[PDB]
DNA sequence: CGCTAGTCGACAT
DNA sequence: CGACTAGCG
């Protein structure tokens, strides 16, 4: 995420209600309803008990939003990224630990705290992912995994014009360049939408309102890729771009002391790491539903070289891409699950 | 005022 | 994979 982006870019919002987009087309980042649907039966997949509530909980959302006349194409997150490999890492032994530490805490009577401690270890699965699949293949709702990350997937489906808007939680894709991004959607359809248009509302961005700024000051302020300096936020990485009349942001990270009358010290780990988390904003592998083809989420620039770019996620075959972005193929051991056929019945 | 970092809701009975 | 809020520059 961006730490505090929402609040920050508060008067860009809207809200409003999905039945705005009547006969169009929007993208759902479905992690957020599957996250919020694996809550209620939190015990059951700790304990690894059977259940299913999660998928009639996604299930009411893409209903409603086939109600109000939207076709939805629910998105999923696909194989690991490097570049935030880290905090998948970290998550991973946190979950564990509170676990294990529910597990000890329903020992001592404290059921109260061994559930909210099973909250704290709530595991995502694919396999659930693709429970929900088929559940919403059987509505006849599109389906599309990520070749990674379901962000910048999206922040393709909405450039290319495929859809109009994007459903999440995550105030990520606006750092992916969403044209326009739903906010906490409830089961009914009121929403915040957050219109890039409207960047210019906010007093506080003052002129970072373009992409490629916007882009500079969320990464500046720590995201999922790069953490931020000791004591560097949103406002005065916006002050620095604010007051830096340069092309060139490198030398104004290396002037960053000289922009916030601050004495920062930026260690040569930074400035790699920033480029690094620029060209996964940038051009992070997605798949294009209609070419069925692996490609970066922007045209790669004549600036970059893109054999450097192992991080923003590795190639592969174009065939096995389109049999994980179907589903019929596991992320993890990358054999085949499913057999769905979209030919034999986006694409 | 701005930022870090820890707490705790989210679902829902 | 988030919204607050105290505590500190
Ligand atoms: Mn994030
Ligand atoms: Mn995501
Ligand atoms: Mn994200
Ligand atoms: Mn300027
Ligand atoms: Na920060």
């Amino acid at each position: 995420g961006i730490q505090g982006l929402l609040q920050f870019i508060k008067e860009a919002s809207e809200p409003i209600h999905v039945r705005k987009y009547k006969g169009q087309v929007v993208a759902v980042d479905t992690y957020c309803w599957l996250h919020k649907g694996a809550i209620a039966c939190a015990e059951k997949l700790a304990k690894g008990e059977p259940t299913d509530r999660y998928v009639g909980f996604c299930m009411k959302f893409v209903n409603m939003l086939l109600s109000h006349g939207i076709k939805p194409i629910l998105v999923f997150d696909g194989c690991t990224l490097p570049s935030k490999k880290e905090v998948e890492r970290s998550r991973r032994e946190r979950r564990q630990a509170n676990l294990l530490k529910g597990k000890q805490l329903l020992r001592e009577g404290k059921v109260s705290e061994a559930r909210e401690c099973f909250t704290r270890s709530i595991n995502i699965t694919h396999a659930m992912a693709h429970k929900v699949i088929k559940a919403a293949r059987s509505q006849g709702v599109d389906c599309l995994v990520a070749p990674y990350e379901a962000d910048a997937q999206l922040a393709y489906l909405n450039k290319a014009g495929i859809v109009q808007a994007i459903i999440t939680e995550d105030s990520d894709l606006l750092a992916f360049g969403c044209k326009k991004v739903i906010l906490k959607m409830d089961q009914f359809g009121n929403g915040l939408e957050i219109d890039q248009a409207r960047l210019g509302m906010c007093r506080q961005l003052g002129d970072v309102f373009t992409e490629e700024k916007f882009r500079y000051m969320c990464i500046l302020s720590g995201c999922d890729y790069l953490s931020s300096l000791r004591g560097i936020g949103l406002a005065k990485a916006c002050k620095v771009l604010r007051l830096a009349n340069n092309p060139d942001i490198v030398k104004v990270i290396k002037k960053i002391g000289h922009y916030l009358k601050m004495n920062i010290t930026v260690p040569e780990d930074y400035i790699n790491g920033f480029i690094r988390a620029n060209n996964t904003f940038l051009y992070q592998l997605v798949f294009d539903p209609i070419k069925r083809k692996l490609i970066p989420l922007n045209a790669y620039e004549d600036d970059v070289d893109p054999e450097t770019l192992s991080y923003a996620g590795q190639y592969v075959d174009d065939s096995i891409a389109l049999q994980i972005a179907l589903g019929n193929k596991d992320i993890n051991t990358f054999e085949q699950i499913d057999d769905y056929n979209p030919d034999t019945a986006l694409y």
